[PDB]
């Protein structure tokens, strides 16, 4: 597994309450059956703890909705993601996800993915948008990025600007990537620990599944 990889398989494992074998385990069944990337079963995983249904009801319903729209399945998951997180029908988050995607010129998977972030930081999609490109202008760093770096404020429980800060710490302390460094933040809040541990554990997954 990448690093990235790593890092996710714990998040996952913390988001769903599972044992991290479990959640690997999960994964690689999923890759199985249905036929998808890891990061695919990943997202599944993520989105099944998002929304508050077992594996496959988030799989069932992500099937539908890839198919009845003709989308991804990255997109079909986000949106289920967003539709639970603001409280909301499927229905509903794809009309809103559809003017977002229409007004900036972004493709449906990105449009959720802001709705989701917005729900999470508890802003509207516009003022949490305005952030995210104070934060592509200022960083040099893609909307998607950006929107991570809100996102683990979200999930933080910071202003922007001190998840800005401690990801680029991160960033330069360790070499990693800046959305590396957003997910092991990300990792350590959902662990309840500190980065130190985060990454500690990341790295022995990694060692664990091959390097
Ligand atoms: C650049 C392309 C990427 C895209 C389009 C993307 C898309 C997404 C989307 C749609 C979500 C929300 C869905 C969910 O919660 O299940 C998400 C969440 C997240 N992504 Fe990404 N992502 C990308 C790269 C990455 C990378 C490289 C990493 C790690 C190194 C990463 C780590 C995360 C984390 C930690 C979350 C939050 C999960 C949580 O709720 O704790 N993403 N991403």
């Amino acid at each position: 597994v990448s690093l990235d990889q790593a890092i996710l398989i714990l998040v996952v494992a913390a988001k769903l309450g599972t044992t991290v074998e479990e959640a690997v385990k999960r994964a690689l069944w999923l890759k199985t059956k249905l036929g998808v990337s890891l990061d695919q079963a990943l997202r599944i995983l993520s989105a099944a703890a998002n929304t508050g249904t077992t594996v496959e009801e988030a799989v069932k319903r992500a099937l539908k909705l890839k198919t009845k729209l003709g989308v991804s399945l990255e997109a079909a998951l986000a949106i289920l993601s967003a539709a639970a997180q603001l409280g909301t029908t499927v229905e509903e988050a794809v009309k809103r996800a559809l003017k977002l995607k229409t007004k900036l010129g972004v493709d449906l998977e990105t449009a959720a993915l802001a709705l989701l972030t917005a729900a999470k930081l508890g802003t509207t999609v516009e003022e949490a948008v305005k952030r995210a490109l104070k934060l592509k202008t200022k960083l040099g760093v893609s909307l998607i990025e950006a929107l991570h770096i809100l996102l683990t404020a979200a999930v933080l429980g910071t202003t922007v600007e001190e998840a800005v800060y401690r990801a680029l710490k991160l960033k330069t302390k360790l070499g990693v990537s800046l959305l590396q460094a957003a997910a092991i933040l990300i990792l350590a809040a959902r662990l309840g620990t500190t980065v130190e541990e985060a990454v500690k554990r990341a790295l022995k997954l990694k060692t664990k599944l091959g390097g």
